[PDB]
């Protein structure tokens, strides 16, 4: 069973905004979905802080990088917290509505693009290099779900079964045609360098 949902029309115009405005400076994709997985990460640490059961489903919290240059995806795994089907479907867990009018307010104060993070709404800076996202999260509170969209104002959630995760979100990019730079070793070191230098959990960047 595959449901269909229709974005908030803020989120829409948000992401047929990054989709459509010229903006070379791509790569701070990956900062931000990194600096979600972080975020997530604190979250599932704190919380093991008072029960430690919480880490029955996986003791070590850290980010892997999957690139797949026949897939041709680049694809984000991190062990934090994970996130329940409503979350799923409430924009991911974001701030979207609120934090998308901050965003624009700021755009017309003199922000750019590479500011979308302050705002809560990194996410969808995915849109910069992927012609379609998949979210597949496991909190220790539901089962596992996978969120997807292609834009054009809609997205799905399906349950997802086959290969379980313990916990966590693994976000797929399925990159566009003209942007397979990002699965290079060397360019996703470079950035990981550039923008992620400092990051409390151990990012490994998987070989092909
Ligand atoms: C509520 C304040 O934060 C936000 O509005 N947005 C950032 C944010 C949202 C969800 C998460 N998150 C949680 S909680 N559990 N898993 C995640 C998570 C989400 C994403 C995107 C799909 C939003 C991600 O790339 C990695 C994650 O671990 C982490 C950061």
């Amino acid at each position: 069973e595959v449901e269909t949902f229709a974005f908030q029309a803020e989120i829409a115009q948000l992401m047929s905004l990054i989709i459509n405005t010229f903006y070379s400076n791509k790569e701070i994709f990956l900062r931000e979905l990194i600096s979600n997985s972080s975020d997530a990460l604190d979250k599932i640490r704190y919380e093991s802080l008072t029960d430690p059961s919480k880490l029955d489903s996986g003791k070590e919290l850290h980010i892997n990088l999957i690139p797949n240059k026949q897939d041709r995806t680049l694809t984000i795994v991190d062990t934090g917290i994970g996130m329940t089907k409503a979350d799923l479907i409430n924009n991911l867990g974001t701030i979207a509505k609120s934090g998308t009018k901050a965003f624009m307010e700021a755009l017309q104060a003199g922000a750019d693009i590479s500011m979308i993070g302050q705002f809560g709404v990194g996410f969808y800076s995915a849109y910069l290099v992927a012609e379609k996202v998949t979210v597949i999260t496991k909190h220790n509170d539901d089962e596992q779900y996978a969120w997807e969209s292609s834009a054009g104002g809609s997205f799905t959630v399906r349950t997802d079964t086959g290969e379980p995760m313990g916990r966590g979100t693994k976000v797929i990019l399925h990159l566009k045609e003209d942007q397979t730079e990002y699965l290079e070793e060397r360019r996703i070191k470079e950035i990981v360098k550039k923008h992620s230098q400092f990051i409390g959990y151990p990012i490994t960047l998987f070989v092909e």
